[PDB]
């Protein structure tokens, strides 16, 4: 093998997600820090163990990978590809780079990322920051149970490093975020009943609705996606609410992880162009993209080696 | 009789503040709330038992209560008093209540503050919101432990709630609160020896400085009052971090509870105007107030109706 | 002076409840039992310190109590009155002693269960035996949060233990047990709305209707009760689900206690005849008693001067 | 190839539910059978990482032939009665097992629910048992129970099917039984008696030296070496459960083994005796009231119907 | 009450005993240390709340409270009287002061002990230390359960603080120290009933053994001892084991507290002197006491205002 | 194929390290006991699941190999080498059996050592035993945060494993002991700047401190190596605390596994004899070694078939 970044992290209940872009000369700041980057983790987080669980994974975008290294370019990096549908659209936002933080608690994840932009003052410029916070239990801001069929051991694996099939990389993985933020007023407004056709499972129990019941433009419909292979196609989502009550923000944070681009931009599509038989995944029309990026997290040992 | 709010809540991790004014005519709105905010508090909080630990204490300003109630008024309760030290100042900033929402977990605060707000919209204006984090031994944003000192059991009850001296209001507090930001470069610049003596304690055992050799412009030094009588006069305190690293805030938020606001205006007075034998407190030359106000937590009882 | 029983434990997670009858010459053997019982718990409980949280209350029925005891009889204490209600009926079913034993473990109910049935077999004989459990998060087998609403602190002290009103007894408390099983289909026909209705409250966020919408025969509507005081009249419940999937029986375990039954009856009273505009408790047309029984917890050193 | 959670971590509750499958049940069974993954995972994500929810499920010798066709696993047949001089293993109905463990009971029962659910109709209960751990992995005789079970490697070799099978590798054979104590009569021996009857120190749980322990102890019968000169080994997660009420003290017992020889080999052992022991001792105060042996498939074949 | 010491405290699985004597000269730095010693409770147990539960209590022997203060002495203050029994011997050692350090974790109280050592270097010359541990389900070095009939709540208070007969020093309490070594070989000698004859109890299961079986010289026999009222007279214990593999040492540190010397010494003399009905506890044929010395914990307030 | 022995344990708060010789016609005794030390691990700990965490690590010196076994003997062992530094001194001391005895609390540490040295009493004379115990957050007696960088996962198992290089004995490893007594008197002289220097990392926040910054004597500069390959070379280290503050003894107790006993040894030479550009050491100014020892730990199979 070689080592990859926490990307399979156990799971935690707080995260920042600190998306920044790179100032004119900065490009020898910020390789000093990504050579750090993995001994900053440890230092802040050996003494918490092991409730502490702190992670950071760091991404690189692509105008970003070319101004920091040459040599090859990981096969599937490019910006973000804006989908503009016929109602609901995929905006594409500045990030040259993802620092996604993840801890059982806000503080450690607070103390990483001072000292990583502490590392960076002068060089970077702050394009979103996030503190989430997973719900008691696993719920996310709409009220249901997020993240049960991600996929986990060797599948997981399977689904999201990227191995042979562009070997200079393997380890590394596909980050896409984008920031949404809901209209809980129009959600609240649905009985359970509707909102459970919105998503395509059970609000209580977290069951799937049956085949048989469940909507074509459900959720959970247009994101499963099989492969030529006759394979499901997965991917490794760490959604993350996060808000503001004096300011009414209700969010979710999506981040997803896969071994090439093509799964995740393909489950985009899907959701805000529509198919065949769906006008566009119902979930948008209570959540608004405000944010859109596309990252490389390359494998750990590329980031030490410099 | 009374059941107090949760003044003396358990060491708790997470909090959020929320600070708001009244508009014109919210004044019904938030009296219905008042009333129903301690069972939001059980519905938010009884299913994540007994890890979550939420609590919400209820404040009302001195202005807002003359809005709201007529009767009798807590004797302590007035305007915050901004004060004009030759260096520092402690300002006053607007707000007629306070949430001070306690959890072990950030999304139970949100919860709750999600509940309250969707009950308010209308009525009321934010003000300021904090979302807070205890570091993981119990430090705060300047790397001290912070707490170590307060008041517990008999001693906290004694130091915190209203009793026979009001006795209309007994059960109740006055909170004061104060947002600070912090100059962590220059704070970073000392030494952990130079650190210490702007504290008074040690920076990695938490013991104090003795007598001899503990500065008198200390923190310690100046938040240390006798009464009258040589007992020493206690506040209870829970001071929480926040920041964002985007935007360089690095702050801690300050509460301190009392029986009489008078004793948590005279360490005031000390920090930032000095004494005899102290210009002001040390601390002040690293950390700025940037809010300031002061409230009544009146007995659970007397929100019921 | 008097220490009562632990009728005010801690959120606990598992239970025992059983129900027994004395068998004719049984008293001696029970008395003898009695005294001790305090010592079992200690026994079994001390080396499980302090996650264990086993406690034992110990109920003595009206009759039972004329059989073991002279003296001076607990002014509240009676057989349950069985309520024939146009529609529902809340029986009443025999039962000298109860055992109510908590605990953060099974295991550690049932050894004390055995350690107590061992001393009496042959003096009792055994009516009821429930092994009861929580269910995720405080949820009942309704799905709805379950102990919301009691009272805490010095409030619980203030409604649960006989104090001057009957000095004899004080430290004492009165407690009514039910076992209700459930018609599960039936319920689960109901949209959540509806069972919304039934109960009072919001299922997935456990908030109070407004008097604005909440229905007048809703759970939380009949047990709410004002005395002549203005003040509330309030008991402390410790509902257990228990069940067995073979046999489809899904139950509530209903307990409460209450410094005189004539609060608990009162509810009873409402839930099951009705009010001026209530025909009954819409929770009874999903929910069927197959028990009714009261009894006397009395004070801690009253069974240990025995 | 991925096999069932039969390599579960220690779990502190168990539901065992066994059925059989009524006439014209078995299309409802089969589709069951390719959701019961999925179900595990809707009850059990919301509880991690504490859930340890994890559901085995087997089939038995007719059912398997009542289901499917085309090749079986090697070694499912019918559990086999074992009429001993002085005490009997008996068979009884099973079609399907489910053998489901959580660190919570309500998990398990939430689950066995669910699954129940979609069988109402097709099936009929024959057993279903509530399993607690006792104290500290003792078992209803008062002795540490599941010390010298195989671990990490040791354990896969021992439990799962591989090239000796092909087409099934990832499967394991389970066996049930329940057994019911007679503790009044095993309360009457000393410890030092039942020390010999089991073959380790009760306290301790250390193993009695060579040259002390009878050769009728139950670890003397239960350790089987094979001609090769290696240990032969099963896994096993023994719960008790019972009910004071009506005296019923009891120890369910399951095991499982890549290959039912091995697990069979012990009973022989136990029920029928040796060269130099009559009986297992431990059956002197056990009787065996079910008797049922399963295939529990790898996880792929189940998914894909 | 006045504010006591934390006498009272939960079961912790650590402890340091430290037993010193004061040096000539040494009187003022141990006056100014005793006056300090709850604020370094604070210092060092704060930080690592609520897990921690650091204690330290304080106590002072009969000689060193006439070196260190004038004023009136406690009532029940007087040296450790040495027992010569016609077998065993309880021996008196030397100790002017007690600190009974107490935490979930050893390294806090080895924290605590730092600190206060440190300020005495020079005043005092150390006599004992022992570190001790819970064994994993509160066993002791014989192997039974250990604290089991210890009184809790306000029976406890009642038990162990001082009150009005002697009101200036009320919310102190008396402590008796004696180290016991323990012939482990011959212990293990015994069968399980012969070990439990000599204790009282029930090995596994922690039961009293009935009174019609009970041995008059078992441990729980001689130090069950009733008062003029026929009400028992009770102490409050926490032994802790400690040992050395490689020296066999295997020991066990006893601790008691009462609210008058005069139980705690009727107890001792029924064990190492005797009855009519019992030559001397059996617990002492396995059992030699190498410590013996005699302490009083002052009220907190009592040490604060010096 | 092979399991090694529990050289990668989880995180534990307690150890007990025992260092035995064998006296002379002990062989017998040891080689029986070396067969059941794995099944002892199991008897003591199997019933503390899962919180107990017990592990046992057995290790042998190069004379007791000789005396106890038939064939070849592990590449790199031999006795520890005195290295007579022109300041410092790493002495060389007696040990023939090595006892790592680790788990989350003391007592099951003391219960397995008991079992251990209770088959051995006739055969071993006791050389050292240590009772350790961790600081509450991962400090060591310096104050300073201590095993932040070692290896994790596979960088581990290549670490400290030996492989296909010595393929009779793969699954082993090779442990040096060194006890170290610090002078905590003149470490706590200097400022936190100071001893920050003299370790190479921040004291509160243990970030390692800039290359431009550190100096080339700090702890953390001598112990980093490379190898020829330009790779970096790596040992797990788990030092303990543990001390008496009665004796004014307050140590570290030094273990470090290895693949080969040339990279421990290496960095041994580095610290006591110097380098290039550093005398030795600076924490050597602040501890003296009393012990040093080196053992090889088989892979478990080894042990068992004996
Ligand atoms: C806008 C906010 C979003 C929310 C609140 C959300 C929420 C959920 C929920 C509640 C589920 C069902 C439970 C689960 O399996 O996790 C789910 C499933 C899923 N979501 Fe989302 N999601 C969001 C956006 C996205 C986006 C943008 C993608 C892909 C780019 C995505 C991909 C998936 C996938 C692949 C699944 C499961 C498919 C399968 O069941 O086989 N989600 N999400
Ligand atoms: C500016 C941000 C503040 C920080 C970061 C801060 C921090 C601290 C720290 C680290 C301690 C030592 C540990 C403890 O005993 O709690 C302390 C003690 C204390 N602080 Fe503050 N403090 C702040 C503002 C205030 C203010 C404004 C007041 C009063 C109005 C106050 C009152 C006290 C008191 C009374 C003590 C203890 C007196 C005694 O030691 O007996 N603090 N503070
Ligand atoms: C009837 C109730 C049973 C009880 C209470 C029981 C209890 C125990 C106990 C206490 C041990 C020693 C500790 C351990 O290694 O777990 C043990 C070992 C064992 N039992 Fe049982 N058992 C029962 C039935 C069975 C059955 C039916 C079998 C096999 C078909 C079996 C197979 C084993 C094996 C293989 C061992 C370990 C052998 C070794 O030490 O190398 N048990 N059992
Ligand atoms: C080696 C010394 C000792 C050991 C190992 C030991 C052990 C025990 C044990 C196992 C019990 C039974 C469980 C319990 O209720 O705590 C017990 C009870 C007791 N021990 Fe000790 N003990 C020792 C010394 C003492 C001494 C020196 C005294 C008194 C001065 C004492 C006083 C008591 C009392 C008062 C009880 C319980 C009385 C009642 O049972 O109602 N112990 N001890
Ligand atoms: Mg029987």
């Amino acid at each position: 093998e070689p080592e990859p970044q926490m990307v399979l992290s156990p799971l935690t209940s707080a995260a920042i997600f600190l998306v920044v872009t790179i100032d004119s000369g900065g490009e020898d700041t910020v390789r000093d820090l990504l050579s750090d980057v993995a001994s900053l983790e440890r230092a802040v987080g050996f003494r918490a163990q092991p409730d502490g669980r702190l992670s950071c994974v760091t991404g690189i975008g692509s105008e970003a990978w070319d101004r920091l290294f040459s040599g090859a370019r990981p096969a599937g990096l490019h910006p973000f590809r804006e989908l503009d549908g016929p109602v609901h659209r995929a905006v594409a936002t500045p990030g040259d780079l993802l620092f996604h933080i993840r801890a059982s608690r806000l503080d450690l994840c607070f103390a990483l990322a001072t000292e990583i932009m502490g590392r960076l003052r002068g060089a970077v410029t702050p394009q979103d920051e996030v503190h989430g916070f997973k719900y008691f239990d696993e719920r996310d801001m709409l009220g249901f149970v997020d993240g049960t069929e991600n996929p986990t051991g060797a599948a997981a694996r399977r689904a999201v490093l990227v191995g042979a099939e562009d070997p200079a990389f393997a380890g590394g993985s596909y980050a896409v975020v984008q920031k949404y933020l809901h209209d809980i007023d129009a959600w609240e407004g649905l009985s359970v009943e509707a909102q459970e056709r919105v998503i395509g499972r059970r609000k209580m129990t977290d069951v799937e609705l049956s085949d048989d019941v469940k909507p074509a433009d459900s959720h959970v419909a247009l994101t499963s996606v099989t492969g030529p292979d006759g394979s499901d196609l997965e991917i490794l989502r760490d959604n993350m609410p996060f808000g503001s009550v004096g300011r009414e923000e209700f969010g979710t944070y999506f981040i997803g992880y896969a071994r090439t681009p093509e799964v995740t931009e393909t489950m985009l599509e899907r959701m805000f162009l529509g198919t065949a038989s769906a006008p566009h995944d119902r979930i948008l029309d209570f959540s608004t993209a405000v944010t859109g990026s596309l990252f490389f997290t390359p494998a750990a040992d590329f980031l030490e080696d410099l």
